[PDB]
Parts: C-alpha cells; sequence; structure tokens
C-alpha cells in the first residue's frame, strides 16, 4: 500500500481527466492494477493531452509507446498507449514531469500489441517489477476503491474518495488533480 504522499494522478496538476474502471494490465485477470484516463475519450485522429509522472523516480523508455517510472522504494508506475516520448532511459523525474502524450492514432497506441477503443492512457501500479492491486492506493487526496470485475465502473463499487473533502468521485467524470498530498 503506497505512501499516501508519494503519488499524484498521471496528468498535469491543475487539470482534469476522466478515468475508467480498474482492471488488470491485460484487462482480463487479477489483480486490478490499472485504470485508464482521457480528457474527453474521443475518436482516433483527435487532439491528445499530456501524461506526467505520477511520482519521483527513474524512467525506462521501453518503446515509442510505453514508459515506466521506478521509485527507489520499488513502487513503480507503468504508462502504456504513449506517444511523443520526451524522456530518456535513466532520466530521474519528479511527480508532474511531462513524459509525453497519450496516442491519437491506434498504430502508435498499440506499438506493443493489445487492443483499444480510442485515445486514452493505460496506467498501472507496480512494486519491485510486478503489477499490484490499486485497492486503497492514494493519488493526491484520492483513495481508490477497486470494483468487482475488470472495468467495473459502478460508482457504488469503483470510486476515487477524496480524503480531504469527503467527496466521492465516479468513473467518467472530470477528476481534478491538485498534486501530491501531504
Ligand atoms: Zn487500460
Amino acid at each position: 500500500a503506497p505512501p499516501s504522499n508519494l503519488m499524484q494522478l498521471p496528468w498535469r496538476q491543475g487539470y482534469s481527466w476522466q478515468p475508467n474502471g480498474a482492471h488488470s494490465n491485460t484487462g482480463s485477470g487479477y489483480p486490478y492494477s490499472s485504470f485508464d484516463a482521457s480528457y474527453d475519450w474521443p475518436r482516433w485522429g483527435s487532439a491528445t493531452y499530456s501524461v506526467v509522472a505520477a511520482h519521483a523516480g527513474t524512467v525506462r523508455v521501453l518503446s515509442r509507446c510505453q514508459v515506466r517510472v521506478t521509485h527507489p522504494s520499488g513502487w513503480a508506475t507503468n504508462y502504456y498507449h504513449m506517444d511523443q516520448i520526451q524522456v530518456s532511459n535513466g532520466q530521474q523525474v519528479s511527480a508532474d514531469t511531462k513524459l509525453g502524450v497519450y496516442a491519437g492514432n491506434i498504430n502508435t497506441a498499440l506499438c506493443e500489441g493489445g487492443s483499444s477503443t480510442g485515445p486514452h492512457l493505460h496506467f498501472s501500479l507496480l512494486y519491485n517489477g510486478a503489477f499490484v492491486s490499486l485497492q486503497g492506493a492514494s493519488f493526491g487526496p484520492y483513495r481508490i476503491n477497486v470494483g468487482t470485475s475488470n472495468y467495473d465502473n459502478d460508482c457504488r463499487r469503483y470510486y476515487f474518495y477524496n480524503q480531504s473533502a469527503g467527496t466521492t468521485h465516479c468513473a467518467f467524470r472530470p477528476l481534478y488533480n491538485p498534486g501530491l498530498a501531504l
């Protein structure tokens, strides 16, 4: 369970994207390590927006469309469906360092295989190199509760709970990113 002050949401501070339900990296199995996010969830060929590091750590550019940020704690975040990568192998970064954009074309979006409904960021939580459950993890003030099936987005089961305001935040609503929590 990552320190509640370690991570922010993987887009620019002061801006709001729409997340979808928690799922496994593959979208099928267990654990529910990932969630997707897109400003507007549009068609291909649409405008796309900036993905930033959720935390401090080391960059690995695995391919033109995939990036990992690895903290000395072991805690790590994965970023897939990337494009226009503007960081390098071995580059140390902080939360809110622009890594690039999410892809606006399916070709780049799936450089390492898979499927996709349209432009979005697939964003995963790791520890010591393995995917781990998003259950109870904090991203800024938000604590995430994981739903009952892959991509479950029922706001009763899947939600971002703001621990500073007492507010519950649903899938497919704008989620404001205030930055790292204290
Ligand atoms: Zn995904």
